[PDB]
């Protein structure tokens, strides 16, 4: 059962954390209306969760008012997601608004499949919030059906499908309202007839917001609130809002128009229907450069709109047509998806294209491109930005993009961003770290804080193994194993502590050395510093990638850095130990754990592989690389690391074994056999000079090298132990004297020296636990203990005979252990050593044989002893009789003569004529016994040995190869002098320790390899690493499975190509099948405050017609009546019309182009307009009596696609002119203005063009603009159909066209609306333009002159 929530985490307005507050306290801010009349309203009692049939999960619902804040509703959705999925839920990087048809519609299956596939891919990759209407009809129901499969096929996080619906139309509203909130799991009955509503809610939507205004059955109350919520969500999550238009009626066109106007991009699904097909045609008409769109015309679009929506009136059709053409004006904000052009799997690419055309900046576009997993798009965008001189923005956003690529596990994107000159060690954290009192932590660079941010961000996720690893580690902040609190928690995932955790994971004495001092600016001049900074940075990132088990990024950082082999071994050890750990146990963590083991093996393979390649190329150089001491792991070589990582595969390799055997012999040629080194040992001056060598300067150096060799110390220890065995053996065989003899004193000194060496090893080397673990140290302790017990037994009373006998008895055991201990030196041999390991394995079979024989031995022995002597008291002799002869009869010594004597049988035949008949059963029992022991048990032991031997021979060989290094390491650190004389070595070490600790008169000296040989080793290792990876990749591509898989995919691609072929075929099938005028101005005068003219019909406008019923209204605007400089005087007397007239000595164009001319009224002296009646006398808004000369500047260029081809419509080339949107009435118009005093059309045209299209106004661009402005042609001088025109003042225009044939000069113009223009843009010229006044006639004249489309 589901427990109702009592408290909710509401995110703060600062966006930093969530505060917990009661549900009843939070919900008070939402209101509901009981009736339409109500405005203030009452609190909402309708909120909770709804349970829908055949749906497992419940959907939350909140009924809120129209006046309610959309931020509060956004907080509600965030609170629900925060409760269900935890605080660290996947934030949306995309808001998908689905609008369209309210009524039900059927789409084609392929188109539906393409939309469904693309929308599911986009939604699951970006964690997008899909906002629809929420009702169970049409596009909302369709979107629900698309997201239903996403909710079924995917686990954990499901992207919300928010439905915002009006409450006044919803079935079942009263049931939802009445009750005590919250209603947990309330049943919704969509088929129940709740009067008078017939609209049900979609059952596949994950949340519901019911917006109420008190009305009933009045749809569309929530359209604005929905737009406000989408905009609010987009600002809050810094995510683009993408509207998707499928189908769609007349209101969808206005919705899409609203969406474009607010800057929100739209994706129109072509082939769906109605508004979408109309919008798709219209865009294709205004932008697409393909050959099949060249036949597109407005007439056919108008025909399409008329046949599809069927308007009642022509004005409605005109308004729909104007709005439809207005939507696709800006090509960036509209993206049309079509099946026959883009493709079935290209809808998410179209969504990404809309996103890239929406927000213009490199960082947002690259982050979204990462989210959709389109590297090619990101690569092309980066290349285009690189070519166009946008390198600064690239460098400014590359870090944040690289950080984002690391967080979301995208290695290919990591490789891309790193390739475009982004330094790996220049990473910066997103937040700012607070200052810390610790000097080690304050020394840390920026990229360390960036790695700390990656650890923190990954760690805050639910059920993360990193948090368990850090908590179970039981360490402080700097990683030391010591177990205030606030720092220890805010910076718990620092890099030093993580380095310490990984160090414990490798072994007990692994300590990685960091040097962050090299990242200061003072070291930049040092040669090769950029490599070192790179390498260290790479290493730290590498370790982070090993911890999160991301193999691909780990492999990438491993290949970027250096010291490949050692890093692979360390990685293998950390992953193998990490997979079997307390932090990774759990039912849900199983598969990753598995992954870890897999990854471990892979790294191990790498470590072996590279090494192998090295041994193929140069054996000596490979030997040199394995001997190199590396500073980062406390100055020791790769074999030491490999032993610490327990890499049995690496140690058993022939190259590694060759270096271990080269370390043996102390690097000399002729020292190879036992006899050669033994002969050279005894005879130093007679075999060493005449031998291959790798003055007192040289002979002394070779002597110090030969006797410093570990093999020589082994030979010295063997010879020493052999003399000890021989001398102790003679001592125990020869009789003891009546006093302590000289040989006894020599043996006493020898065993004290041995005892002191064992104590020195215990206190000063490994540890007591480590010493006792070894079996040979235990044997050493037993032999010293036995000798001292025997020696003190003799020395207590030397003349006592009994003491001599007991002392030799103890010393018998001493000689047995001494000769048994001599076997320890057999382990160095390649023949005797593995066999010794095999003997220790076969001891369990020996124990099995002993347990089985013991049964038969005691059973037969008690029975036989009782049978031989049935009338004897039990004594110690009875017990010996039970074990003596039974045990020795299994080795073939049968005491049948002795048994015959004991049985008292006097016959010649062996057990006849006996005193008792029972004793005649003595040979029968024996007969059974030796059948059991010799024929059965011994032969089974032979069978067990053969089986055991075959099983553990290879493992014994591998274990011997690890022990070869162990023995080499052991005899490297050992004291130089042999056992009897080691006391001198002990006193020498004590003297050095006293002189070093107290005296401080000496130090340690060593040799450091040059940088030349170091970079030589580094180059070799890097080259062979690349060579092994190439060989490994080629070998994996030549496998049979890979070839079968690749041929299979090729056959799949072949069908795909046939599918394309069939589409082209069906297209021909279709192709072959089809192969067989008076102007009357509006009544209300503009900008006059509602003053209206005298209305006249269009058949009464001409001046030739009489029209006696004419009573115009005299109105003059306040602006004209205030008398500015460009306005003529209110009294028109003394002014001459029909000729160029001089005002203040400057000529103005007062002559009209009308053939009749301007007529002067006799009564008032005012001029009369020759272009017809306008129902208004006076000057109105026009400043000049008669002809107001205006100049219009049509700056044109050919509309070209990026490829360079000119766009073509109706068989004519299409022009494009700069058009401005007027400030006063928000209608688009041609830029222009009245001709000033003393100037011509050239100056007026240029000044108006600079003022309107350019606003404020260089260098070359000014020269291009001057070159474009130097060739203008007066195309027309006509009368304007301007609504401010009256009978005594009318506008007459001169049109000047500035055409850019090449298009170079026009492309440098930065269009930006200024003065009395709101926006300016390039707009294609056509006959369906809704422009101000008679500017269509002027463009018609421009296109007529240039033979362009109209
Ligand atoms: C761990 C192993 C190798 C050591 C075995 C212990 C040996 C050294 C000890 C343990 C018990 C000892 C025996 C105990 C009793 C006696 C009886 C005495 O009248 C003569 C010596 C003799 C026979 C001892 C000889 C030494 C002895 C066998
Ligand atoms: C126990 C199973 C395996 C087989 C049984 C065989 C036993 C019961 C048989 C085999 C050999 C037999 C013995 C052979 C001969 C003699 C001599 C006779 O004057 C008295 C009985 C005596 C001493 C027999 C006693 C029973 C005996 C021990
Ligand atoms: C193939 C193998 C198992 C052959 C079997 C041999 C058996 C049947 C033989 C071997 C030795 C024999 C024993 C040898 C000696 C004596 C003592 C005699 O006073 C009675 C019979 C008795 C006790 C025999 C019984 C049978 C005997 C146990």
């Amino acid at each position: 059962q589901s427990v109702a929530a009592k408290t909710l985490l509401i995110e703060n307005e600062d966006g930093k954390g969530s505060t917990r507050m009661e549900v009843q306290d939070f919900m008070k801010r939402f209101h509901m209306h009981a009736s339409e009349d109500d405005k203030t309203g009452s609190p909402s009692t309708a909120w909770g969760t709804l349970r829908f049939p055949t749906k497992e999960a419940t959907a939350p619902y909140l009924r809120l008012s129209v006046n309610d804040d959309p931020e509060d509703a956004l907080l509600f959705v965030k609170a629900m997601l925060a409760q269900k999925y935890g605080e660290t839920y996947d934030r949306p990087s995309l808001i998908l608004s689905v609008t369209g048809g309210a009524r039900n519609f059927t789409l084609p299956p392929r188109l539906e499949t393409a939309i469904a596939k693309g929308l599911r891919l986009a939604a699951q990759r970006t964690n997008a919030w899909v906002v629809t209407g929420g009702t169970n009809t049409g596009v909302m129901k369709l979107t629900g059906q698309i997201m239903e499969a996403l909710s079924k096929t995917q686990s954990h996080f499901i992207p919300p499908t928010i439905g915002i619906a009006t409450y006044g139309v919803i079935i079942g509203g009263d049931d939802m309202t009445r009750g005590e909130p919250p209603k947990i799991g309330l049943e919704y009955e969509m088929h129940k007839k709740d009067p008078p509503k017939t609209t049900p809610l979609d059952d596949n939507h994950n949340l519901f917001l019911l917006v109420d205004d008190g009305s009933t059955n009045k749809f569309g109350k929530e359209i604005k609130f929905r737009a406000a919520f989408e905009n609010a969500a987009g600002q809050a999550f810094a995510a683009p809002v993408v509207t998707i238009v499928v189908q769609g009626g007349p209101g969808t066109l206005g919705t899409a128009l609203q969406a474009v106007r607010q800057g929100t991009p739209i994706v129109v699904v072509d082939g769906s229907g109605l508004a979408a097909d109309v919008l798709a045609y219209a865009y294709n008409f205004m932008h697409n450069p393909l050959t099949r769109f060249k036949s597109y015309t407005i007439d056919d679009l108008r025909q399409k709109v008329a046949q599809t929506f069927n308007p009642k009136s022509s004005q409605q059709l005109t308004n729909l047509l104007d709005s439809a053409l207005e939507c696709v004006q800006d090509p960036n904000l509209v993206v049309v998806y079509s099946l026959q052009e883009s493709g079935i799997d290209e809808f998410d690419d179209c969504i990404l294209k809309a996103i890239f055309s929406s927000q213009g900046k490199l960082g947002n576009k690259l982050k979204q491109a990462m989210y959709f997993d389109q590297l090619d798009v990101a690569k092309r965008a980066l290349s285009e930005a690189s070519k166009n001189g946008q390198h600064n923005e690239i460098a400014a956003c590359i870090n944040d993009n690289l950080m984002a690529a690391m967080m979301h596990n995208k290695p290919h994107f990591v490789e891309l961003y790193l390739g475009f000159d982004a330094k790996i060690y220049e990473l910066k954290p997103s937040e700012e770290v607070a200052k810390t009192n610790i000097t080690a932590l304050d020394e840390l660079p920026s990229f360390a804080l960036a790695i700390e941010e990656l650890y923190k961000r990954e760690a805050k996720k639910p059920h993360s193994h990193v948090q368990r690893l850090v908590s179970l580690s039981n360490t402080d902040v700097l990683g030391r194993h010591y177990r205030g609190r606030d720092l220890a928690n805010t910076r718990a995932y620092n890099v030093l502590r993580m380095d310490q955790i990984f160090a414990r994971l490798v072994s007990k004495d692994f300590s990685v050395n960091r040097d962050f001092t090299i990242y200061d600016s003072k070291y930049d001049k040092v040669p090769g510093i950029q490599f070192r900074r790179t390498a260290q940075a790479s290493h730290m990132l590498f370790l982070w990638a090993i911890c999160l088990d991301r193999f691909r990024m780990a492999r990438h950082f491993w290949l970027i850095g250096d010291q490949s082999i050692i890093n692979a071994l360390v990685a293998s050890r950390i992953l193998e130990r990490l997979s079997t750990h307390r932090a990774l146990q759990g039912p849900h963590l199983a598969e990753e754990r598995a992954k870890m083991q897999h990854n471990a093996k892979k790294f191990e393979e790498l470590a072996v592989g590279v090494l192998g390649e090295c041994h193929g190329s140069d054996s000596h150089m490979a030997s040199e690389m394995l001997h190199s001491k590396n500073d980062m792991f406390n100055k020791k070589n790769a074999i030491n690391i490999a032993y610490d990582a327990k890499s049995l595969a690496f140690l058993s390799h022939p190259a590694t074994q060759s270096v271990i055997n080269a370390d043996w012999y102390g690097h000399l040629k002729s020292v190879t056999s036992f006899w050669a080194v033994l002969f050279a040992f005894f005879f130093p001056f007679f075999v060493l000079p005449f031998i291959n060598f790798s003055g007192a300067h040289r002979l002394r150096r070779k002597f110090a090298k030969f006797y410093s060799a570990p093999y020589t110390r082994f030979i010295s220890d063997l010879l020493s132990h052999f003399v000890l065995c021989v001398v102790t053996s003679y001592f125990v065989l020869d009789k003891l004297e009546d006093t302590i003899s000289a040989i006894e004193w020599i043996l006493l000194v020898w065993f004290v020296a041995l005892l002191l060496e064992e104590l020195r090893q215990m206190i000063f080397c490994d540890g007591i636990a480590e010493y006792i673990s070894d079996t040979w140290n235990r044997l050493d302790l037993i032999m010293i203990t036995l000798f001292f017990v025997g020696f003190f037994t003799h020395a207590s009373d030397p003349s006592n005979q009994d003491s001599k006998v007991v002392s030799k008895g103890i010393h018998a055991f001493l000689v047995v252990v001494l000769w048994l201990r001599f076997m320890r030196y057999y382990a160095l041999s390649k023949n005797l050593g593995p066999k010794l390991i095999m003997m220790m394995e076969m001891m369990k079979d020996v124990s099995t044989f002993v347990f089985l024989l013991l049964i038969f031995l005691i059973g037969y022995g008690v029975a036989a002893q009782s049978l031989l002597s049935p009338d004897e008291d039990f004594s110690s002799r009875t017990f010996i009789g039970v074990l003596f002869r039974p045990y020795f009869q299994i080795y073939g010594e049968l005491f049948l003569d002795d048994l015959n004597s004991e049985a008292n049988c006097l016959g010649d035949t062996p057990f006849t004529e006996c005193s008792r008949e029972t004793v005649r059963m003595v040979p029968f029992f024996l007969a059974v016994y030796i059948l059991g022991s010799n024929v059965l048990l011994v032969n089974l032991l032979i069978a067990m040995f053969n089986d055991t031997y075959m099983k553990v021979q290879e493992a014994a060989e591998d274990l011997w190869r690890k022990q070869n290094y162990e023995l080499c390491a052991e005899y490297k650190d050992r004291p130089f002098l042999p056992a009897p004389f080691i006391l001198l070595a002990h006193v020498h070490m004590l003297f050095m320790r006293l002189l070093r600790l107290c005296g401080v008169h000496t130090q340690e000296h060593e040799k450091i390899q040059d940088d030349e040989t170091k970079r030589k080793i580094t180059t070799f290792e890097e080259l062979n690493t690349d060579k092994f990876l190439r060989r490994w990749e080629r070998e994996r591509q030549e496998m049979l499975e890979a070839r079968v898989k690749m041929t299979n995919d090729n056959v799949v691609q072949a069908m795909g190509m046939m599918d394309q072929l069939l589409e082209h075929m069906i297209s021909f099938r279709f192709s072959l099948d089809q192969q067989a005028e008076w102007y009357v101005p509006p009544e209300e005068y503009p900008k006059s405050g509602g003053v209206k003219r005298y209305l006249i019909d269009a058949s009464m406008v001409p001046l030739s017609i009489m029209c006696p019923s004419y009573d115009p209204v005299e109105y003059t605007h306040p602006s004209v009546a205030a008398q500015p400089v460009w306005a003529d005087p209110a009294d028109p007397r003394k002014i001459k019309f029909n000729v160029k007239d001089e005002v203040n000595g400057k000529v103005v164009d007062r002559t009209s182009c009308h053939p009749s001319g301007i007529s002067i009224d006799s009564n008032t002296g005012r001029p009369i307009n020759p272009w017809g009646r306008t129902g208004m006398t006076g000057r109105g808004l026009l400043g000049k009596w008669g002809v107001n000369q205006a100049a219009d500047t049509v700056v044109t260029r050919w509309k070209r696609s990026p490829d360079g081809s000119i766009l073509e419509r109706d068989g004519k080339k299409v022009l494009e002119f700069v058009a401005i949107q007027r400030q006063d009435n928000k209608m688009w118009a041609i830029p222009g203005g009245f001709v000033d005093n003393g100037e011509d059309v050239a100056l007026t045209s240029g000044r108006e063009f600079m003022e309107e299209a350019l606003g404020m106004g260089s260098a070359e661009s000014k020269d291009s603009l001057a070159a474009l402005f130097s060739s203008g042609t007066i195309v027309a001088r006509i009368y304007c159909e301007d609504p401010r025109n009256t009978d005594n003042a009318w506008v007459e225009t001169t049109c000047v066209n500035f055409h850019d044939e090449s298009g170079r000069h026009a492309a440098r113009l930065k269009l930006q609306g200024g003065d009395d223009a709101e926006h300016a843009r390039w707009m294609m010229v056509h006959g369906g333009l809704n422009l101000f006044a008679s500017h269509r006639t002027l463009l018609q004249h421009v296109t007529s002159a240039l033979n362009a489309y109209f």
